[PDB]
């Protein structure tokens, strides 16, 4: 057949099974400057920036995409 | 058949199983002066910066894309 | 068949299977000063800065892609 | 078939399976100085800067690019 057969034993830890997030804490934050430009960030990635991917059985056909973000400007601009 | 037929056995550790994600924290975080320009940043990345990433089976056909984010211009602005 | 036909037997220690993650913590961050330019930072990596990274079977044909970043000016701006 | 048949037995330590993470700390962190230009770091790197990379199987057509990051200027900017 299609999809899973495979069950999940019996367990005692907090936060066990898949996908569980428990206590994340972001500090300082993110923080951009006045005329700072950044696109494109994590645009399409898989687990990045403190991050937790896990997976048993079968992966086929993933394309994610995110399009053109370039050409941005701030000309002339005053304080 | 497709998919999974692997069980995952008994446990007793917290945060036990797939993906899953415990006391992260982001310290003094990101931070951008003004007038930085810093495009594709894990643009399509796997596993990137403090991150875990585990599979057990099969992983066909993976394209994951960001498109153009270059061409960026800050002209003549003032403070 | 397709996937994936092997357990994961039973466990003991916190935070243990596939891609689990206990305990990040970044410190001082990330930090860009005024009118630095960093593309492509991390673009398409697979388990860079700090990272961790498992596979057991088959990984057939991946392509993940980040564009075109370059080309980014900072002209006569004050302050 | 395509995949994984081999199991993992049974473990008694923290942190055992795959790509898992524990205790990461990045200290001082990533410090960019005014004016100072880095593209391309770690772009399609495998295994980089205090990682880990492991496999069993088959790892057949990987490819995973990052296009054009130079090309990058500061002309004529003032403090």
């Amino acid at each position: 057949g299609f999809g899973n057969q495979g069950g999940f034993g019996n367990s005692r830890g907090g936060g066990a099974g898949l996908g569980n997030n428990q206590g994340s804490n972001m500090g300082g934050g993110m923080n951009f400057g006045a005329f700072s430009i950044n696109p494109a960030m994590m645009a399409a990635a898989q687990a990045a920036l403190q991050s937790s991917w896990g997976m048993m059985g079968m992966l086929a056909s993933q394309q994610n995409q995110s399009g053109p973000s370039g050409n941005n400007q701030n000309q002339g601009n005053m304080q």
